[PDB]
């Protein structure tokens, strides 16, 4: 079947593994690679997606897997105003290991059942257009927005 292989990147704990895990076993955790089969949108297909270390010293390290990965989660928390800026450089690392400015890709806030937000969501919607990508907010811990979030990536892919 058709496979997908999606990378989902960001700053240290802004939930990089707990969207992963809402999506695969569907449960937060409070405190790797996974595959499964889906169907979306009618087609069967295979999600292989890569839930990346938060620190690397490498930036070669990281580009062995932005090599082969098709489509990118670009993660950040709306509590977080390190980890919203820090998307630029994540975003930048991508375009250059791919050789292209139009990568499959969806920013992500994560985060938004917390009422302590520093990131205002028009910020965020402003760089994501900038990008051409689509933005999308998320809470791994009520699951809102977060296969909105996966399938979102998975038919920019298909639209690539
Ligand atoms: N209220 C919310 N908390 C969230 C949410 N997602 C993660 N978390 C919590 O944030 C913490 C970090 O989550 P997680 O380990 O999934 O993040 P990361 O994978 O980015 N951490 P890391 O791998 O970079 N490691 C260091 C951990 O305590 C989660 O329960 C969420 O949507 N809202
Ligand atoms: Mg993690």
């Amino acid at each position: 079947m058709t496979e997908y292989k999606l990378v989902v990147v960001g700053a240290p704990g802004v939930g990089k593994s707990a969207l992963t895990i809402q999506l695969i076993q569907n449960h937060f955790v409070d405190e790797d690679s996974y595959r499964k089969q889906v169907v979306i949108d009618g087609e069967t297909c295979l999600l292989d997606i890569l839930d990346t270390a938060g620190q690397e010293e490498y930036s070669a390290m990281r580009d062995q897997y932005m090599r082969t990965g098709e489509g990118f989660l670009c993660v950040f928390a709306i509590n977080n105003t390190k980890s919203f800026e820090d998307i630029h450089q994540y975003r930048e690392q991508i375009k250059r290991v791919k050789d292209s400015d139009d990568v499959p890709m969806v920013l992500v806030g994560n985060k938004c059942d917390l009422a302590a937000r520093t990131v205002e969501s028009r910020q965020a919607q402003d760089l994501a257009r900038s990008y051409g990508i689509p933005y999308i907010e998320t809470s791994a811990k009520t699951r809102q927005g977060v296969e909105d979030a996966f399938y979102t990536l998975v038919r920019e892919i298909r639209q690539h």
